[PDB]
């Protein structure tokens, strides 16, 4: 019944707690922002994660997870359980009034990528390759998509801070991973980002209860769902980024491959 709590979920409050200074201050490489974008950039740069279609699970109201990604997939599908978020994304996609400012992220994605690309061009490419923003439920065996417009099976998947924050225990987590794994074409690629050993986090009036997992549980979960863990790293949250919006211990990045056998 996490969904009950997600009802009071305030996108703007979420964005302010996680993507605005101090966490959203991308000057200083020892930060989470830099590190997350770095993991993403380095993985795609290997040019092994490629194709035509891509799906972002539980996008929430953020876009940074697709910045380096868009350069490799012409058809990008963003998703999220809450409508308030799907709406929040739209303000940025359609450049509506009061959309969130991802300038800094776009810029650092461009710095890290080193293609001499300007942020305006990248944001333009992301907004372009994002075809639709569909509603999704990782808890359903067929992720809120009975006959979804999304091209299936996707050639790759990306998820940042979703699963751990939607499931109440390690088992839900595992099943949710299985669910989404079904959307991934065999031999496909998965880029998983999430909170390590986190139990709760605020988002306005909402107070989400989440499953504290470990780099090892996640790895196992990945292997159990039928993946070849290509890369798995962990960033330890510094004291300075430990504000009172949650109790994260660290953050993990996972590059997994749907092993086709
Ligand atoms: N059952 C469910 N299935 C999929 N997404 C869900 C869900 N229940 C809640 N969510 C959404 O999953 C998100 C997790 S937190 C936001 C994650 C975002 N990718 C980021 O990095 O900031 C929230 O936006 C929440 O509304
Ligand atoms: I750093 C970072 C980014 C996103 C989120 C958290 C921490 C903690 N709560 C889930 C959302």
């Amino acid at each position: 019944a996490v969904a009950s709590a997600y009802q009071r979920f305030e996108p703007r409050a979420y964005l302010r707690n996680n993507y605005a200074p101090p966490r959203g201050d991308l000057c200083n490489p020892n930060g989470v922002g830099p590190w997350k974008l770095r993991c993403l950039a380095q993985t795609f740069a290997t040019g092994e994660v490629s194709g035509r279609t891509l799906i972002d699970i539980g996008s929430g109201p953020t876009v940074y997870q697709l910045l380096s990604a868009c350069s490799h997939f012409e058809d990008i599908t963003m998703t999220d359980f809450l409508e308030v978020n799907r709406q929040e994304l739209g303000r940025w996609l359609q450049e509506e009034p009061g959309a969130f400012n991802w300038s800094m992220y776009s810029q650092h994605a461009c710095l890290i990528e080193g293609k001499g690309e300007c942020w305006q061009d990248k944001e333009r490419q992301l907004r372009a390759r994002v075809k639709r923003v569909l509603p999704i439920d990782v808890h359903q065996p067929q992720p809120l998509g009975a006959g979804s417009p999304a091209p299936l099976p996707a050639d790759a998947l990306v998820s940042a801070f979703c699963l751990e924050a939607v499931s109440p225990d390690l088992a839900s987590f595992q099943r949710a991973l299985d669910h989404i794994t079904t959307l991934l074409r065999p031999g496909g690629h998965l880029l998983l980002i999430g909170a390590l050993e986190e139990s709760w986090y605020l988002a306005g009036e909402a107070r989400l209860t989440v499953v504290p997992v470990s780099e090892e549980e996640v790895r196992e979960a990945l292997v159990r769902s039928g993946y070849k863990v290509r890369d798995l790293r962990t960033y330890i949250m510094p004291a300075h980024l430990q504000t009172g919006v949650d109790d994260v211990k660290g953050v993990f990045f996972a590059w997994a491959q749907k092993v086709g056998l």
